[PDB]
Protein backbone atom coordinates (compact mmCIF):
# COMPACT_ATOMS: atom_id res chain seq x y z
CA UNK A 1 0.00 0.00 0.00
CA UNK A 2 0.92 3.69 -0.53
CA UNK A 3 0.92 4.16 3.25
CA UNK A 4 0.88 2.00 6.37
CA UNK A 5 -2.08 1.83 8.70
CA UNK A 6 -2.02 0.17 12.13
CA UNK A 7 -2.49 0.78 15.85
CA UNK A 8 0.44 3.22 15.73
CA UNK A 9 -1.45 5.76 13.56
CA UNK A 10 -5.12 5.13 14.32
CA UNK A 11 -6.59 7.36 17.08
CA UNK A 12 -10.20 6.66 18.10
CA UNK A 13 -12.77 8.45 20.24
CA UNK A 14 -11.19 11.90 20.11
CA UNK A 15 -12.98 15.17 20.85
CA UNK A 16 -12.24 18.71 19.69
CA UNK A 17 -14.12 21.99 19.92
CA UNK A 18 -12.27 23.35 16.90
CA UNK A 19 -10.62 22.11 13.72
CA UNK A 20 -7.36 23.90 14.70
CA UNK A 21 -7.19 21.56 17.69
CA UNK A 22 -7.80 18.45 15.55
CA UNK A 23 -5.28 19.63 12.94
CA UNK A 24 -2.57 20.24 15.54
CA UNK A 25 -3.17 16.79 17.03
CA UNK A 26 -2.87 15.18 13.58
CA UNK A 27 0.30 17.18 12.88
CA UNK A 28 1.78 16.18 16.24
CA UNK A 29 1.13 12.51 15.45
CA UNK A 30 2.73 12.85 11.99
CA UNK A 31 5.84 14.31 13.66
CA UNK A 32 5.84 11.56 16.31
CA UNK A 33 5.55 8.77 13.73
CA UNK A 34 8.59 10.12 11.82
CA UNK A 35 6.61 11.22 8.77
CA UNK A 36 7.37 14.95 9.01
CA UNK A 37 9.55 17.53 10.76
CA UNK A 38 7.91 19.64 13.50
CA UNK A 39 7.53 22.62 11.14
CA UNK A 40 4.90 20.64 9.19
CA UNK A 41 2.38 21.14 12.01
CA UNK A 42 2.17 24.91 11.41
CA UNK A 43 2.20 24.25 7.64
CA UNK A 44 -1.00 22.20 8.12
CA UNK A 45 -2.54 25.05 10.08
CA UNK A 46 -1.41 27.54 7.41
CA UNK A 47 -2.79 25.37 4.60
CA UNK A 48 -6.16 25.16 6.38
CA UNK A 49 -6.41 28.97 6.53
CA UNK A 50 -6.08 29.17 2.72
CA UNK A 51 -9.09 26.88 2.10
CA UNK A 52 -10.75 24.23 4.29
CA UNK A 53 -9.68 20.61 3.79
CA UNK A 54 -13.15 19.21 4.46
CA UNK A 55 -14.00 16.87 1.55
CA UNK A 56 -17.69 16.31 2.21
CA UNK A 57 -19.27 13.15 3.64
CA UNK A 58 -17.87 13.70 7.16
CA UNK A 59 -14.22 13.52 6.04
CA UNK A 60 -11.45 16.13 6.28
CA UNK A 61 -7.84 15.67 5.06
CA UNK A 62 -5.59 18.40 6.52
CA UNK A 63 -2.15 18.60 4.96
CA UNK A 64 0.81 20.96 4.62
CA UNK A 65 1.29 23.90 2.31
CA UNK A 66 3.28 23.44 -0.91
CA UNK A 67 6.05 25.53 0.68
CA UNK A 68 6.51 22.83 3.33
CA UNK A 69 7.30 20.02 0.85
CA UNK A 70 10.77 19.40 2.32
CA UNK A 71 9.39 18.96 5.86
CA UNK A 72 7.89 15.63 4.76
CA UNK A 73 10.32 12.81 5.48
CA UNK A 74 8.23 9.89 4.26
CA UNK A 75 4.64 9.41 3.10
CA UNK A 76 2.13 8.63 5.82
CA UNK A 77 -1.23 9.40 7.36
CA UNK A 78 -2.76 9.63 10.82
CA UNK A 79 -6.40 8.45 11.03
CA UNK A 80 -8.26 10.40 13.72
CA UNK A 81 -11.88 9.67 14.68
CA UNK A 82 -14.14 12.31 16.21
CA UNK A 83 -17.49 10.59 16.83
CA UNK A 84 -19.16 13.87 17.88
CA UNK A 85 -17.62 15.62 14.90
CA UNK A 86 -15.56 18.75 14.33
CA UNK A 87 -16.60 21.61 11.99
CA UNK A 88 -14.14 21.66 9.09
CA UNK A 89 -15.93 23.27 6.15
CA UNK A 90 -17.18 26.81 5.63
CA UNK A 91 -20.71 26.15 6.89
CA UNK A 92 -21.77 24.95 10.34
CA UNK A 93 -23.04 21.54 9.14
CA UNK A 94 -19.75 20.89 7.28
CA UNK A 95 -18.77 18.45 10.07
CA UNK A 96 -15.98 15.90 9.91
CA UNK A 97 -15.98 12.76 12.04
CA UNK A 98 -12.96 11.35 10.21
CA UNK A 99 -9.94 13.68 10.24
CA UNK A 100 -7.12 12.05 8.29
CA UNK A 101 -3.88 14.06 8.58
CA UNK A 102 -1.88 13.57 5.38
CA UNK A 103 1.81 13.89 4.57
CA UNK A 104 2.87 12.70 1.12
CA UNK A 105 6.39 13.25 -0.19
CA UNK A 106 6.96 15.89 -2.85
CA UNK A 107 3.61 17.61 -2.27
CA UNK A 108 1.74 14.55 -3.62
CA UNK A 109 -1.01 14.82 -1.04
CA UNK A 110 -3.73 14.37 -3.70
CA UNK A 111 -2.46 10.82 -4.35
CA UNK A 112 -3.09 9.88 -0.72
CA UNK A 113 -6.44 11.73 -0.73
CA UNK A 114 -7.46 9.87 -3.89
CA UNK A 115 -6.51 6.50 -2.39
CA UNK A 116 -8.63 7.30 0.67
CA UNK A 117 -11.67 8.64 -1.20
CA UNK A 118 -11.59 5.70 -3.62
CA UNK A 119 -11.72 3.36 -0.62
CA UNK A 120 -14.21 5.49 1.36
CA UNK A 121 -16.94 5.69 -1.28
CA UNK A 122 -19.59 3.90 0.80
CA UNK A 123 -21.83 5.92 3.16
CA UNK A 124 -22.31 2.94 5.48
CA UNK A 125 -18.55 2.29 5.76
CA UNK A 126 -17.89 5.92 6.70
CA UNK A 127 -20.63 5.64 9.34
CA UNK A 128 -19.02 2.52 10.85
CA UNK A 129 -15.61 4.19 10.85
CA UNK A 130 -16.89 7.28 12.65
CA UNK A 131 -18.11 5.18 15.61
CA UNK A 132 -16.14 1.94 15.82
CA UNK A 133 -14.06 1.41 18.95
CA UNK A 134 -11.91 -1.24 17.24
CA UNK A 135 -8.58 -0.48 15.57
CA UNK A 136 -8.81 -3.90 13.87
CA UNK A 137 -12.18 -2.94 12.28
CA UNK A 138 -10.65 0.31 11.00
CA UNK A 139 -7.86 -1.75 9.42
CA UNK A 140 -10.35 -4.14 7.83
CA UNK A 141 -12.47 -1.35 6.36
CA UNK A 142 -9.50 0.56 4.90
CA UNK A 143 -7.85 -2.62 3.62
CA UNK A 144 -9.02 -2.12 0.01
CA UNK A 145 -7.11 1.15 -0.45
CA UNK A 146 -4.31 1.73 -2.95
CA UNK B 1 -21.35 12.24 -14.45
CA UNK B 2 -19.27 13.42 -17.39
CA UNK B 3 -19.93 13.45 -21.11
CA UNK B 4 -17.16 12.92 -23.63
CA UNK B 5 -17.21 13.87 -27.30
CA UNK B 6 -14.84 15.44 -29.82
CA UNK B 7 -15.66 18.91 -28.41
CA UNK B 8 -14.03 18.19 -25.03
CA UNK B 9 -11.16 16.06 -26.31
CA UNK B 10 -7.91 17.94 -27.16
CA UNK B 11 -5.31 15.76 -28.88
CA UNK B 12 -1.72 16.67 -29.65
CA UNK B 13 -1.42 19.65 -27.32
CA UNK B 14 1.91 21.12 -26.27
CA UNK B 15 2.75 23.25 -23.21
CA UNK B 16 6.00 24.38 -21.61
CA UNK B 17 4.56 24.59 -18.08
CA UNK B 18 1.74 23.09 -16.02
CA UNK B 19 0.26 26.60 -15.54
CA UNK B 20 -0.10 26.90 -19.33
CA UNK B 21 -1.79 23.47 -19.48
CA UNK B 22 -4.15 24.32 -16.62
CA UNK B 23 -5.07 27.63 -18.24
CA UNK B 24 -5.71 25.85 -21.58
CA UNK B 25 -7.92 23.27 -19.83
CA UNK B 26 -9.77 26.05 -17.97
CA UNK B 27 -10.27 28.06 -21.19
CA UNK B 28 -11.81 25.03 -22.93
CA UNK B 29 -14.15 24.38 -19.99
CA UNK B 30 -15.25 28.00 -20.52
CA UNK B 31 -15.63 27.54 -24.29
CA UNK B 32 -17.60 24.31 -23.81
CA UNK B 33 -20.20 25.96 -21.56
CA UNK B 34 -19.09 24.14 -18.41
CA UNK B 35 -17.81 27.13 -16.41
CA UNK B 36 -17.60 30.92 -16.22
CA UNK B 37 -14.19 32.56 -16.79
CA UNK B 38 -13.42 33.05 -13.09
CA UNK B 39 -13.12 29.21 -12.79
CA UNK B 40 -9.84 29.31 -14.75
CA UNK B 41 -8.20 31.27 -11.95
CA UNK B 42 -9.79 28.88 -9.40
CA UNK B 43 -8.01 25.98 -11.14
CA UNK B 44 -4.67 27.76 -10.94
CA UNK B 45 -5.40 28.62 -7.31
CA UNK B 46 -6.31 25.01 -6.50
CA UNK B 47 -2.96 23.96 -7.97
CA UNK B 48 -1.12 26.19 -5.46
CA UNK B 49 -3.06 24.62 -2.57
CA UNK B 50 -2.95 20.93 -3.44
CA UNK B 51 -1.07 20.02 -6.63
CA UNK B 52 -3.08 17.78 -8.97
CA UNK B 53 -0.49 15.38 -10.38
CA UNK B 54 -1.88 11.89 -9.67
CA UNK B 55 1.13 9.98 -10.92
CA UNK B 56 1.23 7.53 -13.82
CA UNK B 57 1.18 10.40 -16.33
CA UNK B 58 -2.13 11.89 -15.17
CA UNK B 59 -3.05 15.27 -13.71
CA UNK B 60 -6.59 16.42 -12.78
CA UNK B 61 -6.66 20.20 -12.33
CA UNK B 62 -9.95 21.33 -10.78
CA UNK B 63 -11.43 24.38 -9.04
CA UNK B 64 -12.05 25.36 -5.44
CA UNK B 65 -15.16 25.08 -3.26
CA UNK B 66 -15.32 28.89 -3.19
CA UNK B 67 -15.78 28.92 -6.98
CA UNK B 68 -18.63 26.38 -7.05
CA UNK B 69 -21.19 28.87 -8.43
CA UNK B 70 -18.86 29.54 -11.36
CA UNK B 71 -19.65 25.99 -12.52
CA UNK B 72 -22.52 25.88 -15.02
CA UNK B 73 -22.50 22.16 -15.72
CA UNK B 74 -20.34 19.27 -14.56
CA UNK B 75 -17.84 17.91 -17.05
CA UNK B 76 -14.23 17.50 -18.06
CA UNK B 77 -11.83 18.47 -20.83
CA UNK B 78 -9.48 15.61 -21.84
CA UNK B 79 -6.19 17.23 -22.93
CA UNK B 80 -3.44 15.04 -24.36
CA UNK B 81 0.20 16.16 -24.19
CA UNK B 82 2.13 13.40 -26.01
CA UNK B 83 5.49 15.07 -25.25
CA UNK B 84 4.45 15.57 -21.64
CA UNK B 85 4.11 18.49 -19.25
CA UNK B 86 5.82 18.46 -15.84
CA UNK B 87 3.05 18.57 -13.22
CA UNK B 88 4.91 17.24 -10.19
CA UNK B 89 8.03 18.40 -8.36
CA UNK B 90 10.65 16.15 -9.99
CA UNK B 91 11.84 15.62 -13.58
CA UNK B 92 9.88 12.43 -14.25
CA UNK B 93 6.67 13.79 -12.69
CA UNK B 94 5.22 14.24 -16.15
CA UNK B 95 1.64 14.31 -17.27
CA UNK B 96 0.63 13.24 -20.75
CA UNK B 97 -3.08 13.28 -19.82
CA UNK B 98 -4.36 16.50 -18.24
CA UNK B 99 -8.06 16.17 -17.39
CA UNK B 100 -9.48 19.54 -16.32
CA UNK B 101 -12.60 19.11 -14.17
CA UNK B 102 -15.63 21.37 -13.77
CA UNK B 103 -17.32 20.26 -10.58
CA UNK B 104 -19.12 22.07 -7.78
CA UNK B 105 -18.31 21.85 -4.09
CA UNK B 106 -16.37 18.62 -3.58
CA UNK B 107 -17.87 16.81 -6.55
CA UNK B 108 -14.38 16.65 -8.10
CA UNK B 109 -13.70 13.77 -5.71
CA UNK B 110 -16.21 11.49 -7.44
CA UNK B 111 -14.99 12.62 -10.88
CA UNK B 112 -11.40 11.71 -9.90
CA UNK B 113 -12.59 8.34 -8.54
CA UNK B 114 -14.35 7.64 -11.84
CA UNK B 115 -11.27 8.61 -13.88
CA UNK B 116 -8.89 6.76 -11.56
CA UNK B 117 -10.82 3.52 -11.99
CA UNK B 118 -11.11 3.98 -15.78
CA UNK B 119 -7.35 4.58 -16.06
CA UNK B 120 -6.07 1.73 -13.89
CA UNK B 121 -4.75 -0.21 -16.89
CA UNK B 122 -1.29 1.10 -17.81
CA UNK B 123 -1.83 0.22 -21.48
CA UNK B 124 -4.97 2.36 -21.53
CA UNK B 125 -2.98 5.38 -20.33
CA UNK B 126 -0.32 4.69 -22.95
CA UNK B 127 -2.84 4.44 -25.81
CA UNK B 128 -4.63 7.59 -24.62
CA UNK B 129 -1.36 9.54 -24.30
CA UNK B 130 -0.43 8.93 -27.97
CA UNK B 131 -3.57 8.22 -30.02
CA UNK B 132 -4.54 10.56 -32.86
CA UNK B 133 -8.10 9.23 -32.85
CA UNK B 134 -11.11 10.71 -31.08
CA UNK B 135 -12.92 7.42 -31.77
CA UNK B 136 -10.22 5.53 -29.86
CA UNK B 137 -10.32 7.98 -26.92
CA UNK B 138 -14.08 7.50 -26.65
CA UNK B 139 -13.73 3.75 -26.83
CA UNK B 140 -10.90 3.64 -24.28
CA UNK B 141 -12.90 5.68 -21.78
CA UNK B 142 -16.29 4.04 -22.42
CA UNK B 143 -15.87 1.78 -19.37
CA UNK B 144 -15.88 4.73 -16.94
CA UNK B 145 -18.49 4.36 -14.19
Amino acid sequence: NLFKLGAENIFLGRKAATKEEAIRFAGEQLVKGGYVEPEYVQAMLDREKLTPTYLGESIAVPHGTVEAKDRVLKTGVVFCQYPEGVRFGEEEDDIARLVIGIAARNNEHIQVITSLTNALDDESVIERLAHTTSVDEVLELLAGRK
